[PDB]
């Protein structure tokens, strides 16, 4: 009786207010019914309004018997991040890949950088490993090179004046050795808004350090989410 229009109302609201158990009992729902273009609408929805909690649905269908509505509904990308596969995370604005580098310092962290030049070798090789806590989905950044996770400072001040520099660290047990998304769609693809857990700030490519074109990533200071093309990033396969 419902209409397939008041059913993805509902779904959004659902996935809005973080009632997740709900969003997937009315997802499989849809999807035996033959409804599964309420998901996808819902989806698209989503994404155009850039909102974070649609990594959540996301997850929760893929812990709750709803893998084939992520890989019938999502983009592309978001079964990757959700499967652990093996990714590339490019930068939309410069078109550099997401690395580290090389040296290690006294704590035994890497820096990380973008790659002036490489998308294609073990060097720009990441996987993903999802955390669900407080009703949240947040990720581990994982390089395979290395061996380590994408991380800002475990020793800065927690305060406006603390390190911003990204690394590479062996462990991601703390808030600021993990990260949450957004989504965005930009021209005709789907990027992400990849934000520390802990300290709130959106990962960014700066200024350019050597002659074949890395730059530094940092942690941004302020919005950036009405900026998809400035500081948003791909995830592809690697």
């Amino acid at each position: 009786d419902t209409s397939n229009q008041d059913l993805e109302e509902k779904l959004y609201n659902s996935i809005l207010t973080g009632d997740y158990d709900s969003a997937v009992r009315q997802s499989l729902e849809y999807e035996s019914q033959g409804k599964g273009s309420i998901i996808q609408n819902v989806v698209n929805n989503l994404i155009i309004d850039k909102r974070r909690n649609t990594m959540e649905y996301c997850y929760k269908l893929w812990v709750g018997n709803g893998q084939e509505i992520v890989r019938k509904y999502f983009p592309l990308n978001f079964r990757l991040i959700m499967a652990g596969n093996y990714v590339k995370i490019i930068y939309r604005n410069y078109n550099l890949a997401l690395k580290l580098g090389s040296t290690t310092n006294p704590s035994n962290e890497r820096i990380a950088y973008g790659d002036g030049v490489d998308k294609h070798t073990e060097l720009v090789s990441w996987k993903f490993i999802t955390l669900w806590e407080n009703n949240r989905v947040y990720f581990k950044i994982h390089n395979t090179k290395y061996n380590q996770y994408l991380k800002m400072s475990t020793t800065t001040c927690n305060c406006n004046s603390r390190d911003r520099v990204v690394y590479g660290g062996n462990s991601a047990d703390s808030t600021r050795e993990q990260w949450f998304f957004q989504p965005a769609k930009y021209e005709n693809d789907v990027l992400f808004f990849i934000y520390n857990r802990q300290f709130n700030d959106a990962l960014e490519l700066g200024t350019i350090v050597n002659a074949s074109g890395d730059r530094k990533a940092v942690g941004h200071d302020g919005e950036v989410a009405g900026l998809p093309d400035i500081y948003s990033w791909f995830i592809t396969p690697f």
